[PDB]
């Protein structure tokens, strides 16, 4: 009943049969994107109406389509071709990931390069990567992927402990032509495997790690209900899935007292990019957007318990599309548990003689997705007190290459003769706010030191400063640790009991943005990433940081192009995004699988509460 | 038979006998502070010598003195008298914090101004705080201590709730005077009550929280032996216990296959400033040394099974003296527990066709202490992966005052009438390092932007420069988040296989230092606090930023004294001291009890090991 639910195996297949009877959906098309459109704002007529956004590519080389279909009504809504390079192409398919490594295997330079470094082509993967855009006229227009290589000594080893470097191919992936080989040079191919289950490799496993067993003798203290909703210690909201995205939070809310208060409407990684900063051209023009690019929710795994997820787990399982529309079940795709989390509040008194003690827990909600050689978690907590974090965590195995004969500036040395390129991985927290309604406004806090002098004749006062960012252009921000910045998103016309607008404040890791030239075609294309925090004006359409097709996009679209609108955010429906992300320069301790590194932000309460919310909290 | 063993009972009843027969212990004497002393560099001849430093007061008003004791050997080693009014005074005994409340009430001053504001002295708590050092010349060689009154309506009362602003006294302990008592003029005395298990206050109790059972069915993975000698999962280190600084960690070393590599000679949270920042005169001396003047040791809490600590828990119950030398058990004064710490490693190969999960676990070592109106967590981590991390909890009850009509820029209102005034708390990590010995050396770590232009033709490269502190007077360094400073403490002299030094790299959290202005009595006493990172050359005598005697010290003391000597640290034995802590401007949420806060800082391995120390981890 509720619109937020998760879409349906019987949706999709509606979706399917929509799409062919309007002659849509013939034997040339793919469907690349496929995704439930949330509510217009103001749909409490009740009057539903389920519609999906589809991306339709044409294998034959026909313009590809943007299609909105009604399921409510059987229709479909809109239709109209795309002109891809003015707009950008589609997101890359899983089906074209194979064509690669199997046209370089009859092209006669791919052929002959192998052919000089004694490798046999049965044994060498491609990696088909992303393309970007550069120098090259002729890819204007074009599906291309860019492939580099690795070796495969037998059917279960690591091809990543051996790259071949010095080698990179350019395919056409629809007309199915390798437009360039480029060959800079013959490099040894690093010989020390990395195979991470290998005895010889791991010596004898340790038996040193006794049991730890979590339970929940009566079952978790969470209602899942409608397939999706979540009510847990006074939150309330629904978990949505979207195969671009991931998992999206809509209709956080908190129940205080007699009220349920919204604080964000809708909460989601809209974005994720991995640059790498090796100037070598072999891969300097690499660059993943994983999000827009790719889709991660299409990679998300089956996560087992006892090993992925542990403790009481309450799974949900999404239904996405494949290609050609048939409905895939990504089964025990999503972890749901909750997980103590030490004292929330303790004070033994002396003048009272009360001795006080209380623990805190928080709402776990997490998916893990495989893009190639790298695995993501994404990490949502909601804790007893009101805070909210986001926290993404990285493992896998690193993106390698060769390390040069007298050493590099922009690459690791992990094991002899293999390197690893410096990179970055740079995530968009879209929130779309709705602290106590929608009239919202963002202010940065600064620290404020003061000067000994007249009335701080002591010289130990310090204080703070709020600058309220009333339009667009000026709400694009940048961190500053050292003196202690944050931004509060408050409701103006909401106030708490002393008469102050509630509000909830962002605290950011300060963590380095974009290194890259501001000149490049990576500062155009992930502008985003070049600043901490955005906000703009609730708009339906501006959905992404990086806008909606991001795959060999020339640059520019998204939030550069929105914040140029200079829309009033003082006291509006508005949405900020914040930057955040990791700088690998990767360590010896990373090879041959990489231990799990993290990055994330939390979002605290300032004021939204009449006074500390966890005063019923239990004595255990 | 270990040197680092927990001082006993036992050695603490001699050391009195031999202070008393030494004739050092009469009835006016007072131990203040008294502990074990580690053994000397170069103890490897097995001649163990207990030795304790001991603080002696004299309530008659005769100078101090320091001792020191050899227990093996039943003699005194040293005895000094004190000069105090160069030097600094002993700690705040336990026993001078009554003294001050009765000695008030019969201060015809203090009572006729209770009477102006019709408060019956019985029901006027005052909080005893130290001094510093200001304008007040009479206060040279005298223990003075400054006290703020609170109302309690009922012996159960928080009096915290009821600050009686605009009046301060000053107290001189030993000759047993009120000096001062100041009266800026009548503010209301907040009525509202702050009592957190008052059920008119948390409504009724939730019923909905569940049970969450974590046991270990076969006990822990950890062995103690020696009373205080941990290994767990290849980590050997020796937990110790020292009444001014709590927990010490000793001899943190890593079983690497044959070998056990040190990498942490001693580590303790050094000394810890809590300074105010409002301007009134009635608060504007307040700053709080918890380790140095407190010894926040001597506060700590017996932790309770289930409330505290929640799992298979170990506990050491340390001993300290009481001020008349006879030991005092500190029970259950240490909690030790390994925890489940989610995914270590994960990664799903397409080309292997393997799938792989690892989990991580953390040991924990923990103490809690109260001083006054705040508690502290002390937390130390490590993990399966070789990081050690460290955690400070803040919670208890915030420090108010009346919140003035017409608003405040140096105080938070919190209910009605009722202010909160800004503060920081903030910690010194000393860090005696010995990465795989003890020839070491500080580099710092900033990435490097690099412009596009020839052999950048795309701009995307970057990378990273490091910089080695050679001498004393290059190594007081600050934070930089921007360019994501670390620093990276390597042994010049041990190579990992790919002939590169061994180094764990400091991961900070870049919060702000001290705010105070530079020419504030605090920036003077606590000049520690402005700086990001000191590194000292190791000296038996250097054990703390703020020197021996912090309380009424006049300033200089410790770190800026230490570090003139301007010392080689090139390759040497060399002691990093890291500044970190929270800026609190306290909000509604935080009253009447305060969640818990946190921060603390982390080293990860970096080219310590010859790859991932992880892979013999088994599969769960
Ligand atoms: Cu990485
Ligand atoms: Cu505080
Ligand atoms: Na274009
Ligand atoms: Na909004
Ligand atoms: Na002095
Ligand atoms: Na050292």
């Amino acid at each position: 009943a509720s619109p937020f639910r998760l879409a349906s195996a019987g949706e999709i297949s509606e979706v399917q049969g929509i799409l062919r009877t309007a002659g849509l959906l013939g034997p040339e098309k793919r469907i690349a994107y496929l995704g439930v459109l949330d509510p217009a704002r103001g749909a409490g007529s009740e009057a539903e109406d389920r519609r999906f956004r589809v991306f339709i590519h044409d294998v034959s080389g026909a313009r590809p389509q943007e299609v909105t279909v009604s399921v409510t009504n059987g229709t479909v809504i809109s239709a109209v071709e795309l002109d891809t390079a003015a707009t950008g192409e589609l997101p890359v398919l899983e089906e074209e990931f194979e064509v690669v490594e199997q046209l370089l295997a009859t092209d006669e330079r791919w052929l002959k390069a192998l052919a000089a470094r004694n490798l046999d082509v049965s044994k060498v993967r491609v990696a088909p990567l992303s393309a970007g855009v550069f120098e090259y006229a002729e890819e204007r227009g074009r599906r291309i992927l860019r492939g580099l290589a690795f070796v495969q000594d037998f059917p279960e080893d690591s091809a990543w402990a051996h790259p071949v470097d010095g080698l990179v191919a350019y395919v056409d992936v629809v007309s199915k032509e390798v437009t360039r080989v480029i060959d800079t040079g013959v490099f040894p191919v690093p010989a020390e495997h990395g195979n991470y289950t290998d005895p010889e490799l791991t010596g004898p496993l340790r038996t040193t790690q006794k049991p730890i067993s979590i339970t929940q003798p009566e079952g978790p203290s969470f209602t899942v209900t409608g397939g999706n909703h979540i009510e847990w210690e006074k939150w309330s909201l629904d978990v949505g899935f979207d195969v671009r995205e991931g998992v999206v939070l809509h209709n956080i809310a908190f129940r205080d007292g007699d009220r349920l208060r919204p604080i964000i409407n809708r909460a989601s990684i809209a974005e994720m990019v991995v640059p790498y900063g090796d100037p070598s051209p072999i891969r300097s023009w690499q660059n993943y957007f994983d999000t827009g690019e790719y889709l991660v929710g299409q990679y998300a795994n089956s996560l087992e318990l006892g090993c992925d997820c542990l403790g009481d787990i309450t799974y949900l399982s999404p239904v996405i599309s494949d290609a050609f529309g048939n409905p895939r079940e990504i089964r025990n795709g999503i972890c749901m548990h909750e997980e103590d989390w030490g004292i929330l509040a303790k004070h033994s008194d002396l003048w009272s003689g009360i001795n006080y003690t209380r623990r805190n827990r928080r709402m776990v909600i997490s998916f893990f997705t495989t893009i190639g050689n790298y695995d993501y978690g994404f990490y949502w907590y909601l804790y007893l007190d009101g805070t909210i974090e986001f926290e993404a965590k990285a493992t896998g195995v690193v993106f390698t290459s060769a390390f040069p004969e007298g050493g590099s500036d922009n690459i690791s040395q992990l094991a002899p003769g293999l390197g690893a390129p410096f990179h970055q991985h740079i995530f968009s927290a879209r929130l779309d706010m709705a602290i106590d309604g929608f009239t919202n406004r963002v202010e940065e806090e600064d620290v404020v030191r003061q000067t000994m002098g007249p009335g701080n004749e002591r010289g130990n006062a310090f204080s703070r400063k709020r600058t309220v960012l009333t339009r667009e252009s000026e709400a694009v921000r940048e961190a500053d640790a050292r003196t202690g910045r944050t931004w509060i998103i408050s409701n103006p016309e909401s106030k708490n009991r002393l008469n102050e607008p509630v509000g909830y404040k962002l605290h950011a890791h300060n963590q380095p943005t974009l290194l890259a030239d501001p000149g490049s075609s990576i500062a155009r294309r992930a502008a985003f990433a070049t600043k901490d925090l955005w906000v703009t004006r609730y708009a339906d359409d501006e959905r992404y940081p990086t806008g909606d097709f991001v795959n060999q996009h020339s640059g520019g679209a998204g939030l550069p192009s929105y914040i140029a609108q200079d829309r009033d955010i003082d006291g509006q429906d508005i949405v900020v995004w914040h930057t955040f992300g990791l700088t690998h320069f990767p360590r010896v301790e990373d090879w041959p699988i990489m231990p799990v590194d993290t990055v994330g932000f939390k979002l605290r309460p300032e004021g939204f509460f009449d006074r500390s919310p966890v005063l019923d909290v239990p004595a255990n």
